[PDB]
């Protein structure tokens, strides 16, 4: 009398793929270019069937849903960004979750939106061979709309929605600690940047801008004792080393640097540690402050959530 089902355990979720090294966790398929999007069987104990759960793309399960972090619309992913192994996931016989590789192509990484929340992969499971249903749902109402859970009295897990955005290898949290030589609207000195243990240095954040570049906003004080910010821009080759340039209208830059692994030995909680080196200049042309400065940036952590729950709103 026993009524299996299968199911997507999870409809919303947000995978950032995690490339280069990482410390906490295996990012094999990430450097690969890959996920996986899994499917569970229940409703029984024993899986006695080889059970296949089709499936195809529906773009329109993105339809009046919008990222609550953002605000903007959920987007389905562009057919030529993504290439999914099959369109069935095989439960086999004795097993009780199995996935299908999505292989994402370079299309997906040259778009500069792909470093953010935009791109989703939508899915809707069809029919199932080996178990008697598909966990659909039961509505409340005529007309129910899947995205909708009020529509239900017991949700649907037909659908998943991963919406997906990339890290490249120098994203991460570091501690910065340096020297600039500093002319203050024509009045010159050395800024020292250095606490007496690594763990106590300036905390800051090297986001991904594309395939090779990165972001890191920084400020330094005026004449007046104020606060101003500016963002440079590292631009990465394949050999490790970085040209500085400008992320900021309000900043002119110029410099080179380079991303060390283990350049920093005996480092922060005495292990060794993964650094970038900065030799560069800034001219706050607005502000008239130049600086000179030599950085180091000590990796403290990645900072990156592979696979989180996806928070959505339906404006
Ligand atoms: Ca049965």
């Amino acid at each position: 009398f026993d009524y299996q089902t299968v199911y997507f355990a999870n409809q919303y979720g947000l995978r950032t793929i995690e490339l280069g090294e990482s410390e906490f966790v295996d990012n094999t398929l990430d450097n690969q270019h890959k996920m996986v999007i899994k499917a569970a069987w229940g409703g029984g104990y024993t899986n006695r069937n080889n059970v296949v759960i089709n499936f195809k793309v529906d773009e329109s399960l993105c339809d009046n849903l919008y990222f609550k972090d953002t605000d903007q619309p959920l987007v389905p992913m562009p057919a030529s960004y993504y290439t999914l192994a099959s369109d069935r996931i095989a439960i086999p016989k004795g097993q009780i979750m199995a996935g299908v590789e999505v292989q994402l192509t370079d299309d997906f990484f040259a778009d500069e939106k792909s470093i953010s929340e935009n791109y989703v992969i939508p899915l809707l499971m069809t029919n199932v061979q080996g178990a008697d249903s598909i966990l659909q749902g039961k509505p409340v109402v005529e007309n129910p709309v899947l995205t909708n859970a009020g529509d239900w009295s017991i949700l649907p897990q037909n659908f998943v929605l991963y919406a997906v955005k990339y890290v490249n290898p120098w994203h991460g949290e570091y501690l910065r600690r340096g020297i600039d030589h500093a002319t203050v609207a024509g009045t010159s000195k050395d800024i020292i940047r250095h606490e007496q243990f690594v763990e106590n240095d300036e905390v800051v954040n090297i986001s991904t801008k594309s395939m090779k570049d990165n972001l890191l906003t920084l400020k330094t004080k005026d004449e007046s004792g104020k606060d101003i910010s500016y963002t440079v821009r590292l631009s990465f080759a394949e050999d490790g080393s970085c040209t500085v340039h400008s992320g900021s209208q309000n900043v002119v830059v110029s410099g080179s640097g380079k991303f060390v692994s283990k350049g920093e030995k005996n480092s922060l909680g005495g292990k060794d540690r993964n650094a970038i080196y900065l030799d560069y200049t800034v001219n706050l042309t607005d502000n008239n402050i130049q600086l000179a400065t030599k950085d180091t940036l000590v990796l403290r952590t990645r900072n990156v959530y592979g696979g989180k729950s996806l928070e959505v709103v339906r404006k």
